[PDB]
């Protein structure tokens, strides 16, 4: 067992690190399965060369909505949970990061299936914010997936590796993804298969 | 479908912004139907030259108030809900948003009907707080509705169209609203009517 | 109806303002009744010459404690509830508020009576934090109560008057209480009271 | 009863202090009941001449998982309950606390049993955030502890005593642990034989 972090605070990842350069997001983000809930995960980087403190991530849901009263909302603005109730949204980002969205009946993908997904017109903005540790200052990043770059049915490649004490990444395989089984069902016909 | 926001985390937005002026809220405040609930509403205005960071809305209630007890609190303060416990309340604001508060059994609108709202003795703080993204510093913008600053049965008019791969805000159309068919019962009556 | 607040946010408090001087506690909290619940309260002043931005107020108690094991926690803390949960605790102070905090079955004083209550050891650290407007800096104010500094059976002398469109404050009576019927019996007994 | 703290809000700890130096985590972790809980514990330490303005503390639960279906995450990364619910993790961080996580159903602890700790491959990132009050800076504070740094039926050694109106503390005390009689149960065995 080697320490991700040493008793003085210090990580035991980019070795010869010194902790301007930019966050970056995955190009795609992926559904699929984990421990019998089907999840929306992207990937989101670190600082190679500063602590980033305060750190939380948040996304948005962006589409053009009508109520049922016939208000047309374009555009319209719905917080996507990413681990707001437990804290979880709070990042120690200290090496990239699969942030995961179950999608429960409270998630606006509860109803979408994966022949249904690509016929949706929406937008998934990812916002990570917090304050880059030497700068001093509050920063923001962001990124965006509409429709076609969500991967049904995918998980992200692992970037994490052991080498001589200090863990390692490989950017190489940052952006990575890969096919695994994954019903075609949304997840509430998956909840409302499994509950007979 | 035209990106509100790049991968790179640009926003299509105001075609030759640069991202001190002042944040507008709309004049007036509206309250009308949204799927099958009473909601008042007020729109906030992005800035159109600089991102706001970590921008968060708020809105108290100020009234005067007699407990049971026969306590009489001048102008008492109570926070109305506008997004706190989903995290919509946390604003991803680049173009100007119609903010809803919907009258539930917690909301102090609850039992004002159409006839008893010009009878009521309220204002409405909205409270804006964020990081102006170049400035560096915290700010905080601040507007007010009396009773006769909100309508009952009107929306907001839509200021948002697509113009050549960038989104356009026709601010000329702020603080314009337009009536809309809507019952005079409050909140509370419509619950009642609505459980037999 | 006097607005508290202009369209423009500026606030009608304090005429001749100008929106290093320190923020005031009541020397006194006071405990009595609000809408048939059983309340701690205290005062807590707003500066007269700065805005303070994202201002929120916490509380913790301080008391030495023996778990039922038999450890000894000297000066064990406790955070009480003034607001947490609904973001009443966030607080647009630009005249002096009472601050509240209902005795619940959650409350440290659930249990106790007025008898009772000088034969505890304990103290109310209250703690204020925020922006100075101006300033630019975060800034904390903190005070306390002990147990002879808590006035069972009395309210908060009201401090705010309309003088010529502008919101007054009478910091003579900043800290003045006065006694109001009030039960002797603990919050719990009440209830306990209550429900046959 | 001699103040912790003075109704104008100085701290009556360290006497002749001033309120860069840097923040101490007790160099372990200890599993011990408290009020029929079994609670992990760790001690965090405060700056001796600088007050934390909006302290707060958080832990993750680092550990490698599978899941159900086979995904392998690295040093996979969970918030481990320190108060976020009842903002008792917003720390008044005047003298060395004792930070406790009670391992309850939702406790990444709640299977494991004395027997059982040692061959878990996990490690506790503590990791404490707050504003330096002269500074004017954002601060962060980490340590770690991996399985052999937490021990199972310990509590800690008190620090604070008082010396002629001030308390103060015993820093060689500060990792000081002692062993008391405790079960060797899980907490999720404790409750099931509890339950009959
Ligand atoms: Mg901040």
């Amino acid at each position: 067992i080697q320490r991700y972090v040493r008793k003085d605070g210090k990580c035991n990842v980019h070795h010869g690190n010194v902790r301007a350069e930019t966050l970056v997001f995955s190009t795609h983000a992926v559904i699929s399965m984990r421990d019998g809930k089907l999840c929306l995960m992207f990937r989101v980087g670190d600082l190679r060369n500063s602590h980033i403190v305060e750190a939380s991530i948040r996304a948005k849901l962006i589409k053009s909505k009508q109520t049922s009263e016939g208000e047309f909302i374009p555009l319209n603005q719905t917080d996507i949970n990413v681990g707001y109730y437990t804290g979880d949204d709070r990042l120690f980002l200290v090496s990239p990061l699969i942030i995961s969205h179950e999608i429960n009946q409270q998630s606006p993908f509860w109803e979408i299936s994966k022949a249904q997904l690509p016929k949706e017109e929406l937008e998934i903005v990812v916002i990570l914010e917090g304050m880059v540790e030497a700068t001093g200052m509050t920063c923001q990043a962001r990124s965006s997936y509409i429709t076609s770059e969500i991967l049904w049915g995918y998980r992200f490649t692992p970037v994490l590796t052991l080498e001589d004490g200090f863990y390692e990444v490989d950017y190489n395989s940052f952006h990575e993804t890969y096919e695994t089984s994954t019903p075609s069902l949304s997840a509430k016909e998956l909840a409302e298969l499994a509950n007979r």
